[PDB]
């Protein structure tokens, strides 16, 4: 409805046209399993193309619908363990408390955090408490919204340094089929995204980002046209002539196949082009 | 409706929001007779100038006579013959310039000779265009202009690539029966030289009109047009430089219609 999204989720539809539906240089085979209403199992097997690094993950997710509890745990072949607990709507008027934790061998990740969010008709507030060993920090999210107009501010205060290390503003406007968003980070990093839905299934997205002094200019355009109710086709170009193609097709009620390819328009002949494959079985 | 415009007229609706409604640093005295009497007076050059035009109409037989005498005593002869040798075929001998062009339901053809060649194709609001300029004295093309866009009554998008070096774009929008909004963008490939600008034309009443531009160079443009009397439209304009507010050499103009 009119509930404003989180600061990290505004301008998401334009971002999903660029990201969703593309698998580059990866052989992704996932299997989803929902045996009961709450329990969900998901094991994935990916193989890198450039480095030939096979990575297999195992995720167990259970949902407690009555008490609002939500448990999420992830496992990986690299022993990169992650756990998340989400309590939603336990307190009055749409509250949510989340406990995240990620552990990794030798990479130096022993981080865990406590997230806190508040939602209403026009206000969306977020509070994070990262416990990184290098230094704890508090993240504050504030999003204003009324009549399709959005306004957001994000702040991260690092207690180890006793100062705010990042302060991001965001102003945007969105409709049912049109979304315009503007982002400025630390006064020097700027950005903007325009989401447009042309037809019943034609999503048009334009992304623009640059730094202070007309530097690091990066712009592009993406599209997500479907030809069939079961087939999705995606294409995107940027100023570096990187052309990304993607074709998503579900072959049967529980099988999904995704073909994708990245082409370097600068050097077509041996320019480091990438092919990707994605199989998602439903069970 | 379905007929496409020429290459010089595609994306004109968004351009009219920027161009029309402004007489900067100029006292343009205009008189419309149904004939064109326009007298331009620069406030900085201080050189009174006035040009006149006459047009004889023969609509039943399909010919027109045109002759214009400018201030600096230069005159140009121009005659056009259209819809005779073929439906939509239009010839023009201006000055001495020979202009030929074909206009149909989905194609706008044009071959100017003084050579310029343009072609515009249209289908369901989608427009493709390409124009070239071939210099016979240089034995090489000097301009290669390509454009493509999508046109609708309330929204118009237009892109431009001239000589493969400079890119451009324009957006037209009509959010109300009296409010308009146009966006402009142009830049050169391989360079940070960008040119971004937005304008609007608000119409308070059928006799009043207000316009406003702004540029990334902090060039603020304002314009108010009123029709206090039937047959006399007074338009006021002022150019404001945001870079030099004090002693910046700002330009204001005044236009009268009759
Ligand atoms: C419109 C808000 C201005 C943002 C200034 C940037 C300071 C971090
Ligand atoms: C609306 C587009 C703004 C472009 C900013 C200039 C990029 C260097
Ligand atoms: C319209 C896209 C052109 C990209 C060129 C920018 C780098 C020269
Ligand atoms: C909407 C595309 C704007 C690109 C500007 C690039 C300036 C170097
Ligand atoms: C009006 C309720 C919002 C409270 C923010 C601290
Ligand atoms: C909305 C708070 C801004 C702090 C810089
Ligand atoms: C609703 C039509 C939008 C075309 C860009």
């Amino acid at each position: 409805m009119a509930v404003p999204p989180t600061y990290a989720d505004l301008g998401k539809s334009a971002r999903d046209v660029f990201t969703k539906g593309y698998g580059f240089g990866l052989i992704k085979l996932d299997l989803k399993t929902k045996s009961e209403n709450g329990l969900e199992f998901t094991s994935s097997g990916s193989a890198n193309t450039e480095t030939t690094k096979v990575t297999g993950s195992l995720e167990t997710k259970y949902r407690w619908t009555e008490y609002g509890l939500t448990f999420t745990e992830k496992w990986n072949t690299d022993n990169t363990l992650g756990t998340e607990i989400t309590v939603e709507d336990q307190l009055a008027r749409g509250l949510k408390l989340t406990f995240d934790s990620s552990f990794s061998p030798n990479t130096g990740k022993k981080n865990a955090k406590i997230k806190t969010g508040y939602k209403r008709e026009h206000i969306n507030l977020g509070c994070d408490m990262d416990f990184d060993i290098a230094g704890p920090s508090i993240r504050g999210a504030l999003v204003l919204g009324y009549e399709g107009w959005l306004a957001g501010y994000q702040m991260n205060f690092e207690t180890a340094k006793s100062r705010v290390t990042q302060s991001n503003f965001a102003v945007g406007y969105k409709t049912d089929e049109f979304q315009l968003h503007t982002n400025v980070n630390d006064g020097t990093e700027f950005g903007g995204s325009i989401y447009q839905k042309v037809n019943k299934k034609l999503e048009t997205a334009v992304n623009l980002a640059w730094t202070a002094g007309n530097s690091n200019t990066r712009f592009g355009i993406a599209a997500k046209y479907q030809i069939d109710p079961d087939a999705c086709f995606s294409a995107k170009v940027n100023n570096s002539s990187l052309i990304g193609l993607g074709y998503t097709q579900t072959l049967k009620p529980g099988i999904k196949l995704t073909l994708s390819a990245l082409l370097d328009g600068k050097n077509v002949n041996a320019g480091g082009h990438k092919l990707g494959l994605g199989l998602e079985f439903q069970a």
